[PDB]
């Protein structure tokens, strides 16, 4: 069998969902959403773990609109927390929002007929 063709990239970074890393243990969904409260509503906050449980310093966070979502990232880039610098990324799942239609605009001329 063939190793493995693969093939992926990214066009689009949007969304409003963050990655966090490098979190401390301590940190909980609860501080972690209630300070991400800052830039605007956490819709959906929680924190990653992994197959033994406890949290790798890993969450995830969920704001209502970009513009939100946008400021934490930055005012969160770099942030010192708790002696220990925070990771917030852009989330790489960009999910639509179900909002999209067709360009159909009722333009009709064109008197033309031998």
């Amino acid at each position: 069998g063939s190793s493995g063709s693969s093939g992926a990239l990214q066009a689009g970074r949007l969304g409003s969902t963050v990655f966090v890393a490098n979190l401390d243990y301590k940190v909980g969904w609860k501080k972690l959403k209630e300070v991400f409260s800052m830039a605007g509503v956490v819709v959906r906050a929680d924190i990653l773990e992994d197959k033994d449980g406890k949290s790798r310093g890993i969450g995830t966070v969920t704001f209502e609109q970009s513009i939100e979502a946008v400021q934490a990232i930055s005012m969160f880039n770099g942030q010192l927390l708790f002696d220990r610098p925070m990771h917030v990324k852009m989330d790489e799942r960009a999910l639509p929002k179900g909002d999209f239609f067709p360009p159909e605009r009722p333009q009709q001329s064109g008197p033309s007929s031998g």
